[PDB]
């Protein structure tokens, strides 16, 4: 019961005019009627009428669920809500500050809250976020949760120092700093999977029942249209460090007695980021497209022959000093302009029977010589939709009423096994990232975020891996099918090699 | 080069099972040195003479030759061939002298004397020393004793049968033979980690290899032969003393050379002196739901009688060096099973991570594909030996005698298509018994049970013996019923069955 502001600061980019405008949408049809007014304050440097026709024409692209009832009294809501205003000046955001204790007025209600997205190139933070300091601050007990985009730093000093800088302005406990690959359906199943099968997988998460480990992101698209975006930040930083670092972090963490607690993850995520191996030079293994090079020579005009060093697909070992994960590897690939585009968080037990039977009656079901394992899919791929994956020996999954049993092609193959071997899941409605990102917002729920905290740990573990990997030559590889085994690679103890020598 | 070769089992039924088969091939290997050939039995001598012709007459040939030359080799073993009965001292000092007038007939000359042992092992001694008193050859001739495979129960009573034969020959002139050491492929574990000396060095670690696997399975119930199994069971026939063989044939540092035939005998040792002991919980043991009526049957036993006998035996062995601390070696036996197989499998740990889809791996050069080295010797779904080399890791180099087989497609082997393997095949099929009489002819001991490694491999399952003494065993239905029956899990350094 209360009325919620909701205003998105940042300039309209691409990705603004994409993901973010249907996601706020959405996260007005969910909770519409429930004693929540809002206000979606649109934001940006343009101007105020020209601000208001192309806000209105991203208003007029959003796209209703799969009644004409339902689209047109929510379409003119959502319209009639809705309101652009310049940020151009200081006073201006006194004036948005009218404007809301305006809008109060009309709503006629106690306020509830002020959610500040920011979505601003990184030319200037502390102009806007003092004003906001300065005016912008809410009234009676109302809570200020701001978001933050992706782009941190490019190493823990610029990370550290960019953290302090902004919570200077605001506290840490209202800043919800969004992370993409958490919102995923499947990422968001791991540990409560791990909750209600704990019965019969915290028996087998230990380092003598776990063969190996792999978080896998493969892409076809290469950099298009991304290519400012990428010569300075590299694949480590990129998906490594943000995306596959926290699933990392989450399929390898001690699970609290209460996974619904917020603090408790966080601090056994911290536990596991303080009892983990360093990384060293050959822990890694790198490479970029050869049509990569000559795209940022064409994209960015450079006097002389310009050669880049970044990464463009990246492999890392890691080993997790501790009682549970002494002799597991982990395997941490990514990369872009690859055979395949794929997601998937794999943990591969190992072979420990021998079986009496031949393999004319090995049911899928009984026997214990067929590959067990659990696959976290994230879409994509062969299957597309995300998937919870177990192998039929192993045991008989619990999930809930969001997901449901689903029936693939048979004879279809995953890591050389057909799919009938696997007990799948899929969810029974597919929801997108950010609009569950800012339900979460909205519900204030701050598990699935990062605090500085989680985000300095990931920074002093992943740092000297950038330093000792800031002057190795990467080998290119064509891209696409015509990879081959170009970039095959084996572990032998704590290291990584390539498979196949030139 | 006259050799005098004596069968002294000739009233049994292996004698012309594999014997005197072994024996023709023998001749038609080496038909000039000169030969002679005599048999000897507790039997009548005109139905002992007989039963000879009659021995002679069931002889199998190869096919390739002519069968006119056959016909006048066959003349010619048949000449060479003689019986004569024992029951005295002074019958055997006639055997001595019909001997020397076998070297007066043809070829005067002691080359040596050779001695085939296959009576019931209650007479072993006395005939024995029937040997050491009067048959003895002359001054530069040898003499060479063979026995069969049973050498007691325990190390009690092989210590007590080694000591007693010790005193009439000595171990440089004893030869002993088990059924399943003469497979070509079992003979070529060795040659094959000889030949690669330069790509298999470096895999021969605990850090490339996940497991070793040792398997004889049989599909045929033992049904008149059980009177002797029952108190000999399947871990003295087949584990104590083919599949340790053969492990330590595997599992043997190679030396500087193979032909040598010397330091081959005393690095088996050191496999012996690292094996760790065995505990009760390193077993499973079954047996079939018919071979409590089956020793109630022909032996006089009471109809509330429930053998333990064990006929499904795994065993799960340990060494402890510096190239296999942590390596499980599984050996398994048992009968009334499903697939009559036998075969040693080594399989490699997965190391690779294949950035390229599965529908895109070559069989020759993506790690994720599993590697192997098998060595098949018996009746499985090729029915021929093979030694499988896959493609991924190096190209195997085997001596002429092994050529590469053409498999047909549509044939999975350990869950991998022929293709996958680079499957090798020998040229000509010889069986086991005849190349063991072939080398005890040449003497080369290097394919013979000796005195200190009989002794050696009895101590380490007689612990086990006396653990599984009282242990009931797990009745399988038997045949192709036991599907998940018998299957087991090795837990750190334990056996357990999968199902309760
Ligand atoms: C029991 C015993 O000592 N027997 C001896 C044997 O050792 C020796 O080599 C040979 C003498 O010709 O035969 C006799
Ligand atoms: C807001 O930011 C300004 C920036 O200088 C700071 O002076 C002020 O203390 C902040 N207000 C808080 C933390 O309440």
């Amino acid at each position: 019961q209360g009325h919620v502001s909701i205003i998105l600061l940042g300039a309209t980019g691409d990705l603004a005019k994409k993901y973010l405008w249907q996601g706020l949408f959405q996260l007005y049809l969910d909770e519409a009627g429930r004693g929540h007014s809002f206000s979606f304050h649109g934001a940006a440097l343009t101007a105020p009428k020209q601000g208001q026709e192309l806000m209105a024409k991203a208003l007029e692209s959003l796209s209703c669920p799969k009644a004409p009832s339902h689209c047109a009294e929510h379409k003119d809501q959502f319209l009639q809500l809705s309101q652009y205003r310049q940020l151009k000046t200081a006073e201006d955001y006194q004036a948005l500050n009218k404007d809301i204790e305006a809008q109060l007025q009309h709503a006629g209600l106690r306020e509830a809250g002020r959610i500040f997205y920011f979505s601003v190139p990184p030319f200037a933070y502390e102009d806007i976020a003092r004003n906001i300091n300065s005016s912008c601050r809410p009234g009676p007990g109302a809570w200020l949760r701001v978001v933050l985009e992706k782009p941190f730093g490019h190493d823990h000093f610029s990370a550290q120092q960019l953290a302090t800088e902004l919570g200077t302005f605001f506290q840490e406990e209202e800043m919800y700093r969004v992370d993409h690959y958490l919102g995923k359906q499947a990422v968001a199943q791991i540990l409560p999977f791990r909750d209600q099968n704990r019965k019969a997988l915290d028996g087998l998460w230990n380092r003598h029942h776990v063969e190996r480990v792999e978080i896998i992101m493969k892409e076809t698209v290469d950099a298009e249209g991304r290519t400012s975006f990428y010569e300075e930040y590299g694949v480590i930083r990129d998906v490594l460090q943000n995306h596959l670092t926290e699933v990392l972090t989450l399929v390898a963490m001690e699970l609290p007695h209460n996974v619904s607690s917020a603090e408790a993850v966080l601090r056994h995520k911290l536990q596991v980021f303080q009892a983990l191996r360093g990384l060293q030079r050959g822990s890694a293994v790198v490479g970029q497209y050869q049509s990569y090079s000559e795209q940022v020579r064409r994209e960015l005009q450079k006097p002389d022959s310009f050669h880049s060093l970044t990464p463009t697909f990246a492999a890392v070992l890691v080993h997790i000093d501790n009682l549970r994960w002494e002799g597991v590897p982990f395997i941490l690939m990514s990369g872009k302009a690859l055979d395949e585009r794929v997601g998937y968080a794999r943990i591969l037990f190992k072979n420990q029977a021998c079986c009496v039977q031949s393999e004319k009656h090995w049911a899928a079901a009984q026997s214990q010589c067929l590959p067990r394992q659990l696959v976290f899919h994230i879409g994509h791929g062969d299957l597309g939709s995300p998937a919870v994956l177990v192998s039929r020996n192993l045991f008989r999954p619990s999930l809930p009423s969001s997901w449901k049993e689903m029936e693939g092609p048979p004879g279809l193959r995953l890591f050389g096994s057909p799919l009938s071997d696997y007990y799948a899941y899929s969810p029974v409605r597919e929801r997108d990232a950010h609009s569950v990102l800012l339900s979460h917002i909205f519900h204030g729920r701050k598990n699935f975020f990062i605090t500085t905290e989680n985000l300095l740990a990931s920074w002093n573990f992943w740092t000297p891996l950038l330093e000792s990997l800031a002057h190795k030559a990467p080998r290119l590889y064509p891209g696409g099918a015509e990879n081959g085994r170009l970039l095959d690679f084996e572990f032998s103890s704590g290291r990584l090699f390539f498979s196949q020598q030139q």
